[PDB]
């Protein structure tokens, strides 16, 4: 229970169990109430806007001889897969009596979705924000404020500090299938949809199943989202992490690559540390895929040889970004270009390929034309 | 023909008639060409997220006494309804055999769109910008270059979207060859304003399917803001002469009656402008006004043909909301439903105050999102003063 496979469980101190069994009893008496998961269906179609297409990218297909299709969960409300997660654990906080959600964010593309989720449920919202971050992200800070979330500059454990604190009236939302058990199962529940979508779609636009399914592997959410319902399916997955500057500079961000076995956030799974056992600091152009920890169930998928992973490069991301922006019009999110700058590493040649976009490039813009290796190209 | 009623028809140099004759021509061939509106209708599903959803308000429909739903088309691509005309006139535009696109562009949201249709069909783009309009969205002249269209900022005027369309207009009369002018809105010389309006009438074709599958009738209100009028015109036409009451909602800027605003249906007079006979901020002398509202997509001095003709006849009522109470509108719905709309769709959402809606239906057309308007809604005086508490 709470482990796939070795991996997972609660390691956790002793003063975070009192939150950690009230969650997990709460979610267990939904997993059969039809009419939990009728509203969440509701809002995820009317207010997010699922389901999202399944496009054809006829250009890109026709630059390496493939079929390569796109999941557009670029054009969900917020411009992120995030919203799905987002959307349930405030609807089960909701069920749980809660009038009060927090969350932390790095980037800030999970705590606008937090924010956007309880101003939806009309509940007070707290965001904890590196001070660093904060100063950086004036644009998605102001986001929160606008939503109506009070973002307090500093991370996790002053967020998990006011959850054992207010555990009365408050709820944490983790943004990833990574922490103690229940919320890797519960953000893997709450991201399925996507591949429930995908597996109905893609007959409807091939005939049949697909050969590969691409999807870029941080924490984790979107690329279990689209795995899960296709595990054991025949169709190669394949999880792309961020190799940063490059695998062997030790400025990347691949868990499951370089990491070892080890203890992050309460999850026992792969992590970054050095031959002392302590956690190192990642590095990634992309701010969303700047965590130094996989998510356990992504761990046990590569052990058992469900699903692949590989990595690409900084400059192999910005690449893929520039390309889906030119030959498709599509800009898309930085995470989301480690999953297209893997159509040059593998042969798809009369093969049909899904791509996962797990998020829209507009928050990415900046960063994009101010790096020095876009500047010199 | 090219008139609704006495607005419309193609008052234009003479050199310009060739095109517009052509592309008369062009458009009226495709009409039952069934593989166009099924690439078309294909790209609205898969490219741009069509069909968008038909969202119910609750905490705005609760904190109004009513039952408000949203036609969410902030969802699309690019995040406005501007993607539904760009991506079937860009399509018309290279199945007719040319090789340049450009277009003006008031915020950003019209060249954005453009230059998506032009980079996803491969055609030379080039986006005409009032530079006032450049130096406050730079997020959006950046998204345009990277879709790899020229920007152009304009220097002349006022340095607007009227401004734009004029500098663009002298593009087009030089490189009639190569080049076609895609209209953002339902304005300039036929047949644009028939040709933008049929490309967005889809907005008003599932919204007429999916409130009947909500509320079992027709909606009592449907509310659109108004200044060239393609977002409203889109929602209004399949309903027009059905009961419901349509509202177009116009940019009041500072005042009716203080010389800054944009309502051309409610202040100005008949005139031409940039092809159209139509409403237009006039002077005493019949010279064209500047325009002014906070939203730079309604910063326009004329209105659509076919508003005209539907005010004229009383198929759509038309008022203005100003510049404050757009911006109220604009943080109300971010805070009460997590929903940041563009500033040109809070003029309808402002209406809401306006009109007696308790318990009625009433159907919002939420034309785009509101990330491109931040920063001018944060620096504004007003909402600075209400920061202030
Ligand atoms: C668009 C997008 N995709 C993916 C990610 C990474 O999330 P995860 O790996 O948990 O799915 C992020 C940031 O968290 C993101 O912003
Ligand atoms: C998001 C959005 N909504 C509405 C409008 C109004 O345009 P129109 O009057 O042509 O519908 C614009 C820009 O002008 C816009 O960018
Ligand atoms: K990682
Ligand atoms: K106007």
């Amino acid at each position: 229970k709470g482990y796939f496979g070795p991996y997972g469980g609660q390691y956790v101190p002793e003063i975070l169990m009192g939150a950690l069994e009230e969650l997990e009893a709460a979610y267990e008496g939904i997993m059969k109430d039809e009419s939990f998961w009728k509203e969440f269906n509701d809002l995820l179609r009317d207010y997010a806007g699922r389901p999202t297409p399944l496009y054809f990218a006829r250009r890109l297909s026709e630059k390496y001889g493939a079929r390569v299709y796109l999941k557009r969960e670029d054009l969900l409300h917020t411009g992120a897969h995030k919203i799905n997660n987002a959307i349930g654990q405030v609807l089960l906080a909701k069920l749980m009596g809660k009038t009060r959600i927090i969350a932390e964010t790095g980037a800030g593309q999970h705590g606008v979705a937090t924010a956007t989720a309880a101003a939806l449920f009309g509940m007070e919202c707290v965001i904890y924000m590196g001070e660093e971050d904060t100063i950086r992200q004036k644009l998605n800070v102001e986001r929160m404020k606008l939503l109506g979330a009070k973002v307090v500059p500093v991370a996790i454990d002053e967020a998990l500090r006011d959850w054992i604190t207010n555990l009365q009236t408050t709820y944490y939302v983790f943004g990833s299938v990574v922490g103690p058990h229940p919320y890797p199962i519960i953000v893997r529940n709450f991201q399925k949809v996507i591949g429930e979508e995908t597996k109905k779609q893609i007959p409807e636009k091939e005939g049949r199943l697909p050969d590969y399914i691409v999807a870029c592997v941080s924490g984790g959410s979107n690329a279990a989202g689209i795995f899960y319902p296709f595990i054991d399916s025949g169709v190669k997955l394949i999880g792309v992490e961020a190799g940063g500057e490059g695998l062997e500079t030790g400025k990347h961000a691949a868990s499951l690559l370089k990491g070892k076995i080890g203890y992050l956030h309460g999850s026992k799974t792969f992590v970054l540390q050095d031959d002392w056992g302590q956690v190192q600091v990642s590095h990634s152009v992309s701010a969303g895929l700047d965590y130094s920890g996989v998510g356990p169930e992504h761990a046990y998928w590569r052990e058992t040889g469900k699903v692949l992973y590989d990595a690409v490069t900084d400059e192999e991301a910005l690449d893929a970004f520039i390309e889906l922006s030119r030959l498709e019009g599509i800009i898309p999110a930085l995470e989301s270009s480690h999953a297209l700058a893997y159509l040059k590493k593998i042969n798809i040649k009369g093969k049909v390929v899904v791509v996962n976009l797990s998020g829209r490039g507009d928050k990415d813009l900046e960063s994009v034309l101010n790096h020095p290796y876009v500047r010199e190209r």
